[PDB]
């Protein structure tokens, strides 16, 4: 409960800000799309933490922002989570924490909600179409 944080504002190059949520950003770097299925792709959410977690195997030390690997389907607009990595730095880097068991879930993406955005934005650059 303690601990508190102060989250930039400013953006660091590459990383693609959402709607809803000023702290939770696509990284523009991380993009991979696929070679058979080009409506498929694969990026990282980074989420800038408010309050620091304690996911280290000392308990002094916490977390300052998250790195999720997702998968989004364009065609459908499915998106994967994978997996959760934490972080001691913000940006998703520095040193690094993960839980033994990765809990994975597949969503079917809603309108006017932070990944749905995630979704608009990667599929109008990287998806290439004009149109669910």
């Amino acid at each position: 409960n303690d601990m508190k944080l102060a989250p930039p504002t400013d953006v660091r190059s590459g990383y693609i800000r959402l709607v809803k949520n000023v702290n939770y950003y696509i990284d523009s770097e991380s993009i991979w799309v696929d070679n058979q299925e080009p409506q498929i792709v694969h990026f990282d959410a980074v989420v800038n933490l408010d309050k620091g977690l304690y996911v280290y195997p000392e308990p002094k030390r916490y977390a300052r922002s998250v790195r999720q690997y997702k998968i989004l389907n364009c065609a459908n607009y499915h998106l994967t989570q994978v997996r959760t990595d934490f972080y001691d730095e913000f940006w998703g880097q520095g040193l690094r924490a993960a839980p033994k068991k990765q809990k994975k879930h597949t969503l079917s993406l809603t309108p006017d909600t932070t990944l749905y955005n995630a979704a608009q934005i990667i599929c109008a650059n990287y998806g290439k179409a004009f149109s669910d």
